[PDB]
């Protein structure tokens, strides 16, 4: 449920709705009107609504008087199990204030006349694939596929504010009915039945026609809607955080709110002989990535130990050190021709080779008093990425991604690729999609199905807000769509 994520509204209408619909404790989220990009939490508190800026510059969520989260959904979760952490006076997140428009819902095709629906149901569904279109006066229309076959028109009344679909309950919204006929299936007369699946697919394209979706995804944009229905699907992924958590683990942690998943975190197995066996790193399988954090200085042994275990090669830092004055990563690797040693780890910086927008360090690592351990590691520095939003043209991240894919498929037996950035989750995410994406492309080629909002959502369920902001959304499209038109 994300159901206090109204994304069309004002904040005027946010006021009005937390004044005369909730109470003290109500609260509810919407998209920045004044400034895109932003977001504004909306509090009721003393009869009086208070409004909070969050912030995404593509990193994680900053709530203003507040810590910085991976997602709007993990803020959410965080603020109300963890009271007066919110400010002087102390600001409680209590009852969320529910949204009754279905834009954000996947299911949902606004203007789609009953031929158009029932061409993608014939083309693109399956059995139980459904959608919901605007008749055809004001009403609604549930269309349903059947079978291994057929299409079942459910007419939807808008009576008074509410929903049917003929006789039995009135719903709220559009949504309350949905849920309710996908638990309870609606039966027709001769034993039909309506089993509400899946949503149609939509989203997945043929590869060569990417300039066709691009240029659709453009239009009045289909790029936010998009974008939007995959934010909310982030409420499906709260899963546990536990170790990161752990009071020896949190000054392990950049950012004390931004942990991996328990379920596919790196685990470290060396064991200096207490609390030795965590980093804020996670598997992410589509090849092999682990998406991580910048170092801290407290953190740089631990890094190389994951580096070492997993038997990576590769190591993709999309970050300066020091971004608007701010330390991102510390710097983990030795001066060129130097020798260091890290913990039990011991690092040579054999050559640096300066490129237009990257830097690529030639690192041996070894396990120290074990010569036979030594192995090449390849540090691809991407260092012309803006301090805010993404770069204007895909050109240099494609050209340093086929970079760091070649060196990748050289090596045999080589571990994951080690991604990172600052939080490791915006363009960490943004990276590795790019990267899976144009893989798919590179084996079966531009007669190939590809789907970003359905990668996406598999990487985030891997490591929490991966790919942060709409810019990096479009910028995946834009690279992808580059990738295609240079082949
Ligand atoms: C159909 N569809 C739309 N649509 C439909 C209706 C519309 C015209 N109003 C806007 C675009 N957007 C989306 N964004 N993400 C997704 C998505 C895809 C796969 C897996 C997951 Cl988990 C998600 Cl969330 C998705 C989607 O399925």
């Amino acid at each position: 449920s994300r159901r206090w994520f109204h994304p069309n509204i004002t904040g005027v209408e946010a006021e009005n709705l937390l004044l005369t619909r909730g109470v003290d404790g109500s609260f509810l989220a919407r998209p920045s009107k004044s400034n895109p990009g932003d977001f504004t939490l909306s509090v009721r508190r003393n009869g009086a609504v208070t409004h909070i800026k969050i912030q995404n510059t593509g990193d994680y969520y900053d709530l203003y008087g507040g810590e910085k989260f991976a997602t709007l959904a993990e803020l959410v979760q965080y603020y109300m199990e963890h009271h007066g952490q919110l400010k002087g006076d102390v600001i409680e997140l209590k009852y969320p204030l529910n949204c009754a428009d279905p834009t954000s819902e996947r299911w949902f095709h606004g203007h789609l006349s009953g031929k158009e629906a029932e061409k993608l149901l014939t083309e693109k569904g399956k059995h139980g694939s459904f959608l919901v279109r605007e008749s055809q006066p004001g009403d609604f229309v549930l269309s349903v596929r059947t079978g291994d076959s057929k299409v079942t028109h459910v007419m939807i009344r808008c009576q008074e504010l509410k929903y049917d679909v003929g006789g039995g309950e009135r719903f709220d919204s559009l949504t309350d009915l949905v849920e309710h006929y996908k638990k309870n299936p609606m039966v027709e007369t001769l034993g039909t039945v309506l089993q509400l699946k899946q949503p149609l697919n939509t989203t997945r394209i043929n590869a060569a026609e990417i300039e066709s979706r691009v240029r659709e995804l453009s239009k009045l944009q289909g790029f936010w809607e998009e974008f939007e229905t995959l934010q909310q699907q982030e409420c499906k992924l709260l899963y546990s955080r536990k170790e990161g958590q752990r009071q020896e683990n949190k000054n392990k942690n950049r950012y004390k709110n931004i942990l991996p998943f328990d379920h596919t975190r790196v685990v470290l197995h060396d064991g200096d002989p207490p609390v030795s066996d965590y980093i804020n790193a996670n598997i992410i399988m589509p090849k092999s990535y682990i998406a991580t954090q910048g170092c801290l200085q407290n953190t740089v042994n631990d890094f190389w130990r994951m580096v070492f275990q997993e038997n990576s090669r590769v190591i993709v830092m999309t970050t300066k050190e020091v971004e608007r004055g701010k330390s991102k990563c510390v710097k983990y690797w030795p001066d060129e021709y130097a020798l260091k040693e890290y913990g039990v780890m011991r690092v040579r910086n054999v050559k640096e080779s300066a490129a237009h927008d990257y830097t690529l360090r030639e690192l041996k690592l070894s396990k120290v008093g074990q010569g036979n351990t030594e192995r090449t590691v390849w540090q691809y520095h991407f260092r012309t990425w803006p301090d805010h939003g993404v770069p204007s043209d895909p050109g240099g991240v494609l050209d340093f991604l086929e970079e760091v894919h070649h060196k990748q498929e050289s090596i045999m037996d080589a571990g994951p690729v080690v991604v990172h950035c600052s939080a490791g989750i915006g363009r960490t995410g943004t990276f590795i999609v790019i990267d899976i994406l144009i893989d798919i492309i590179r084996e079966k080629g531009v007669d190939c199905d590809i789907d970003v909002p359905k990668t996406i959502q598999m990487v985030r369920s891997q490591r929490s807000g991966m790919v942060q902001t709409e810019a990096q959304y479009r910028f995946i499209y834009m690279a992808v769509q580059h990738y295609i038109e240079t082949l």
